[PDB]
């Protein structure tokens, strides 16, 4: 029973992106209010909170192409 | 039973971005006002807690391409 | 049974970002103001917190591609 | 011909306010954002403006009692 | 003709506020944005303005009776 | 032609404020933002401006009672 796996992907690809030119963006945010009133936590795995965050953000890339990938062979 | 694995990907990409210029680029936030009123907090693994941040960003970066892989093999 | 693994990734992959001029970039936040009110915290793992954090950042780059990766043979 | 005038008011007057306690007040705005955009202003006389006041009050008296008068004889 | 002006007001008055106690007033704005983009300005005379003034105001007295008045005789 | 003017005003009065206690009052605005973009001002006479002025005030006195007043005989 010679078990056998030839996993092979192969991968020729492109992601461009050809822009001419980024300009004139404000971004002019107003304040505001947050509140809250709680009372215990207890976080107990990968967790991940923001609790009242009052924030802003300008994200302008002049790229921003994202190639993600995976692979997995659980073999049991 | 020779358990044989050939895992073997390849990989020829590109993630390319031509721009021309990022220019005016503004970002004047106004304030605001938080406020959490807790009592206890037990974080006990893997937190990644942000309790009450008022904040800002400007990320105007002239690339931005992320590729991100992974591989596994959890042979058994 | 020879157990055999011939575990051989190959890359050949570019990642590149052409661009003309980064200019005028402002950034005026305008203050804020924060209030945390807790009694007891209990971190114990690996906890990542930022209590109350006002603040600002301009990350302003002529590149800003990450290229991550990670491999893995976790064999029993 | 005797011109006579013999003006004469009498006040015996009482403006009183008996309270108990002025308390838990609250008073928590959220922000906003104006905007004008004009060109020329010609004021002239006795002008009272308040162009794009963005702006917030708490007249909390414990008293608050206004007894206004006027008295005028324009004889010709 | 002799003209003949008696002017004679009296007054016999009182403004009072009794009060127990001024407490617990919270007053916590949120910031905001304003913006006023004009040209030319002209006063002449007595002008008043206030352009584009952000602010606040707390006033809270344990009095604050205000008892104004006003006489005049223009002869001619 | 005896012209007579007996001005005679009289005033019997009082302005009282009978308070317990001033306590526990908070003020923590939030900044904000202005931007004021003008050219020319030609301000002439008794003008009272305040042009783009962000402040706060807390004015808290114990007493406040104010007491105007204003006589005139414009004699011709």
């Amino acid at each position: 029973g010679s078990v056998q796996i030839v996993y092979k992907p192969v991968d020729l690809s492109k992601v461009t992106s050809k822009c001419g030119s980024l300009g004139n963006i404000h971004h002019k945010p107003g304040g505001g209010q947050v509140e809250v009133k709680s009372e215990k936590l207890d976080f107990k795995d990968r967790v991940q909170s923001k609790i009242g965050s009052l924030d802003n953000i300008t994200h302008v890339p002049g790229g921003g192409n994202k190639k993600i990938e995976t692979h997995k062979l659980t073999f049991r």
